[PDB]
């Protein structure tokens, strides 16, 4: 059934915003991606059953999580068929269907737990993946639905291409691991700042493409006021549960995973603002200029941060 999925016509304009919310659109979700899919890799670049098939398998392996859940999936899912269809003679066809699949897998079966909590208590994920653990997992979970019976949607086309879409796929998938994000946009910023950028360097569209991933993942404070207010609360609804079980094991949480310091969000989401997230959309914009109204969304949330904690 969600091959007879059509999407309204009122939407097909409104989901080319950047700011666009699939919010109230749950029921929608995987056809709003299977939309999205043929727009920007067109229809007949997958056989549509396998295609269907794929998704809703991801769907099943998301996890009841307050944020790492499916609506964050398509949420960056979305983020890059804009920055994909306002860049579109930039990325080959191996791009745009592997950053597509990318983003809807990039989190798999996360349990809301954070790379440092698995590492601090020898969780036997941080046992196989030493370093940048759940994304190491969420590159093996996405595999693992590929390689099912009805799931290759890659299995049409050459090996060396299929080869490629798998190299591509896992490095987007580990570069939404944050803490690999400060050395690839500092070390983006030399190569605008010494002229010495090269689209044509494979290695230097590496990086390029995992800020865009990096970009996508923290999109929600690219919404609408209204919009990125609500998904603070999911964020830290789960942030929060990792703080509780560090407080049954003795250990006080950092402070941004700690519940009782509620009043000090505001502060902090300013700090992540002026400490992460201008500065991804910053060099995403010196890089990407068509995707310049990332960065202006970013800045009005900023504002209404700062409104709150001033209470202007
Ligand atoms: C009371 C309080 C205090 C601090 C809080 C905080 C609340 N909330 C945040 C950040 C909310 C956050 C984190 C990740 C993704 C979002 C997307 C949208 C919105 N928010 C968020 N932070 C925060 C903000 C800025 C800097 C900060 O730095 C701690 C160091 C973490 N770095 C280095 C280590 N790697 C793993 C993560 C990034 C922490
Ligand atoms: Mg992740
Ligand atoms: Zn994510």
């Amino acid at each position: 059934g969600l091959m007879q999925f059509t999407l309204p016509v009122r939407l097909c304009k409104e989901i080319e915003l950047f700011h666009f919310d699939i919010g109230p659109f749950e029921n929608m979700w995987p056809g709003i991606f299977v939309y999205m899919v043929h727009r920007s890799c067109g229809t007949s670049c997958f056989e549509l059953e396998k295609l269907c098939r794929f998704i809703m398998s991801v769907k099943k392996n998301y996890r009841r999580v307050p944020y790492h859940n499916w609506k964050h999936a398509v949420t960056v899912a979305h983020c890059m068929y804009a920055i994909l269809q306002n860049n579109h003679t930039l990325f080959t066809d191996l791009e745009r269907k592997g950053l597509l699949i990318a983003c809807l897998c990039h989190d798999l079966d996360h349990r809301g737990f954070s790379n440092s909590y698995l590492q601090k208590f020898d969780h036997p994920l941080a046992a196989l993946y030493s370093t940048s653990t759940m994304e190491q997992h969420h590159f093996s979970q996405t595999v693992s639905i590929l390689q099912l019976e009805g799931h290759n949607i890659f299995s049409t086309l050459s090996s060396s291409e299929y080869e490629q879409v798998l190299e591509i796929i896992r490095k987007a998938i580990i570069a939404t691991d944050l803490a690999l994000y400060f050395g690839n946009r500092k070390q983006l910023e030399e190569m605008y700042q010494t002229g010495s950028l090269n689209l044509n360097n494979q290695s230097h569209r590496d990086r390029v493409i995992g800020l865009m991933m990096t970009a996508c993942d923290l999109c929600s404070v690219t919404k609408l006021w209204p919009v990125t207010k609500l998904t603070a609360n999911d964020i830290y609804a789960e942030f929060w549960a990792e703080g509780d079980e560090m407080k049954k094991l003795g250990i006080q949480p950092i402070p941004m995973m700690d519940r009782d310091k509620k009043d000090e969000v505001p502060q902090g989401q300013l700090g992540f603002y002026n400490a992460v997230a201008i500065p991804c959309y910053t060099t995403l914009t010196q890089i990407l200029p068509p995707t310049e109204p990332l960065l202006k969304a970013c800045r009005d949330n900023l504002s209404q941060w700062e409104k709150v904690i001033r209470g202007e």
